[PDB]
């Protein structure tokens, strides 16, 4: 199963910005709000706005914050990037212990759907080898973040600002860079090629075998170059001496060695799944992590 | 594709979880208002899980026997009464978190977010869809009793189920918050069987809307059928029949495309029969069966 983070504790932080006509959602931790800066943008600066010009002509009084039925005021503005910075006169006080963090492409995380400041909708996603994240998304979303949590720690890793006209996402992380070659302006933009997340394919085998699925193991193995070889071929990613090592933990479990379950997927990409599925799927999955599948097996 | 499982904001419940104990067995409670609801099993030692005499293991309790905490902290334990497979432990605090709430009993095909729980601490948030046999497949690990599932509108938590049990085949089954199960098991550390399962037809003609209104229309023909012989067909092929109820629900989607219900049921009915023919509906050939009609319609308009 995909699960997801509670999402209690960024709920908290959850709340609307707006500026102009445009209403986006922010991140309110400790006395500041966090929010995608094309908030401050028209219609007539969407497709080259030029934010530090945009932004030098704006007072604390145009940002509109609220949370719940509270508005909160703004008393300064800066700008991180892609990221605007809303100085408030309150401390958040359901502000839980935090970090800001740029994940790695493959890595997962949970995100926290919202519209109007008011949270949605929970789910799992991966960031993706060419840095899209393939979200759900409306009207309205921008602002919603992306995060892990560890202990105590809500660890943000996403916030969003844009769908690609093929649907998938993109956005930045909270010091405002994106992940991947993306902008944020009102255009047309392609991603680069996607592969899919090795490591992660082979994680969710070892999951479908621990749940007691078996049908498309194999008698046989592989090099490791031999096998990114044909994963290359198929638009795989490359599997590195630490993924395997990574793995090692749901090979002893099984005690199928990684490269034993190499040799499976490479049978399953060159031969196909001829009809069959696996944990439900008719398609290969690749959003579970190696640490996912651990802590849920 | 475009279409995922999405669970509701988990906060509101994550504030209603505690951890009861009776002795050294642990599982999870719902604390709402100055009750806390748990499975009735927390007063089994794991000996009299095998035949348990309910009503005689209780007559032996006292509200002193129940370890109720959230966190670390002690909750007082002021009474106690059976209803049906669930305990209600009355303590002597209001929860200042417990929101605007309902108790439902959800029908088959619907869905609901899980909040998998280890000794009162939330662990992960997934969606499931009660499958016409009464089972769900969630991820439940040992410890995970009295995890809750639930659905959220406006401002109301509706709870529909509590987990107590894995079945052979490594599906799950729990109650109503009522302590009514779900299908024909009981809380015995017996084998039990699931019931054969089949198709949820009703997520499969809202999953076609769906597709419809993303403008993948191939498989509407120029038919309709009766309800019956619908129902009749489809039996044939695994799926459930639909009830008026179905026909119902599907108002929405079938007023948003203007498609009636029934003629998209005459377009199933094709697919059952003849296949797909190496086509694709939103890009698979398997047609999808766990998104009820208020799923599509959220994250098809928001």
């Amino acid at each position: 199963r995909k699960m997801a983070f509670p999402s209690g504790k960024v709920e908290g932080c959850m709340v609307q910005v707006t500026c102009g006509t445009t209403t986006l959602n922010g991140l309110w931790l400790d006395d500041v709000v966090y929010c995608p800066r094309h908030v401050i943008c028209t219609s007539e600066d969407m497709l080259n706005p030029n934010y530090e010009d945009l932004l030098i002509r704006k007072s604390n009084h145009n940002f509109l914050v609220q949370a719940g039925n509270v508005q909160l005021r703004v008393i300064g503005h800066s700008m991180q990037n892609c990221v605007l910075k809303l100085k408030v006169d309150t401390a958040n006080p359901k502000t839980p212990k935090y970090k800001f963090v740029r994940i790695q492409p493959g890595q997962t995380f949970s995100v926290l759907a919202c519209y109007n400041g008011s949270p949605s909708g929970v789910y799992q996603c991966a960031m993706r080898p060419n840095f899209t994240i393939k979200g759900s998304f409306l009207n309205g979303s921008c602002g919603s973040v992306g995060f892990n949590i560890d202990y105590d720690c809500v660890s943000f890793c996403y916030m969003h600002h844009m769908e690609l006209p093929t649907g998938v996402h993109a956005g930045t992380d909270l010091e405002g860079n994106f992940y991947g070659p993306f902008v944020d302006r009102q255009t047309a933009q392609a991603a680069g090629t996607d592969t899919t997340i090795t490591v992660n394919v082979l994680a969710w085998l070892y999951a479908a075998v621990i749940n007691g699925d078996r049908w498309f193991l194999n008698r046989f193995t592989t090099t490791l170059n031999d096998f990114n070889l044909v994963a290359m071929k198929y638009n795989y990613e490359p599997l590195t001496q630490d993924h395997v090592d990574i793995l090692g933990p749901l090979s002893a479990q099984t005690g199928i060695a990684v490269l034993d379950m190499c040799a499976s997927l490479k049978e399953l990409l060159q031969n196909g799944m001829n009809g069959r599925t696996i944990l439900g799927s008719a398609l290969l999955e690749d959003e579970f992590t190696p640490f996912d599948v651990v802590r849920q097996c």
